[PDB]
């Protein structure tokens, strides 16, 4: 596995239905993206903003009649939407990804958008989930992350044993409840973590 | 008994009761300030708050007064701190959740019933760990609801009823619970895996009632 860097260029991005991003990072990707898809809708706040989405993820009613009369030909038809939006973008030989607006409203909804995104990677997707306070990212067995010191890092278990790391000032061990592996530390300028099975890294800007 | 979910939580309830939810103490947390017209009513109702650093910070901009600050007094404003130094309490030098240390400064003052508010909307890893310590919390034997800008966390062991309305939205994060089953939900339950399989489930009346061994956690959205 190639080490983890900051520097992230998706082939597409997803704009999710959660809030609309409003740090310079989501709102960047999305400005020099090239193939964006909207889920429901987020479709109407893109577009309200000056902006045009590729494809649109909803049931044809998910447009203003107003907007419809310009991008009713990209639409597109169970799951949730983003991962409707993952499974397309997959559909068109797409393997890097971007996923911004998934958090931010409803709670139910933050915590089924983050979830999916380990089963995604499994599929053989890279994706990753950038909010305005961090970026996601599903991982499993060992891999190395760039890092700087006293840069905070949450680990979220989904099943992995043997959890061990150099470069963090907490050692880990195979957490369960989700508080117990947040806010740990990169105490250097890179950090491995090692494992057998799936986990999801949060790394706050 | 029963827990009425967020019908003790509306103005106007569908439950006959004639009462609302008044818990003894209301915590403040750090992430976004409540905006939402039910953890207002919450926050202006109470009689006791701990707020958590900061969380202080828009609180008292508004006018109000903290009971109890929880934490850094380096993160209040400086005149903040000043007109507060002798409510600030730093319980313990090993715990560093805020939310978890007013919980734990509640339960020594002999208080039981409490609710979250503002526990979420910032930094998702935050959001994360403070939704998920509601299992701590009910485990250490403290009554919990974490109240947000969209709905409530109910932390729960077991079987479990609850008051609801049709079509309301319920969704059911698994902590360990294992034989899950549910009366009055639209999909049958499973013992789920992972976060999503759980969520957007939904109230066919006006009670519901799950099973189970294990603990686990419901989220009803308003």
């Amino acid at each position: 596995n190639a080490m983890i860097n900051e520097h992230y260029i998706p082939q597409a991005i997803i704009l999710a239905n959660g809030e609309y991003p409003a740090h310079e990072l989501p709102l960047r990707l999305l400005a020099e993206a090239q193939f964006v898809v909207c889920c429901n809708g987020a479709a109407n706040e893109y577009i309200s903003r000056g902006h045009t989405p590729d494809v649109i993820i909803g049931d044809g009613d998910s447009l203003l009649p107003e907007y419809k009369k310009r991008f009713s030909s990209i639409i597109l038809q169970e799951t949730n939407d983003q991962t409707k939006a993952v499974h397309y973008l997959q559909s068109k030989g797409i393997r890097k990804i971007a996923i911004v607006g998934a958090t931010g409203k409803r709670e139910d909804h933050t915590l089924g958008n983050i979830s999916l995104l380990v089963e995604y990677m499994r599929s053989g997707m890279e994706v990753r989930t950038v909010t305005d306070y961090g970026t996601f990212i599903p991982v499993s067995d060992t891999q190395s992350f760039a890092s700087y010191p006293g840069q905070q890092v949450s680990i979220i278990n989904f099943g992995a044993k043997g959890l061990k790391a150099e470069g963090l000032f907490y050692p880990l061990s195979d957490f369960t409840n989700w508080w117990q592996g947040t806010l740990n530390e990169a105490i250097a300028d890179e950090f491995t973590i090692h494992c057998t099975g799936e986990y999801l890294v949060f790394l706050a800007y």
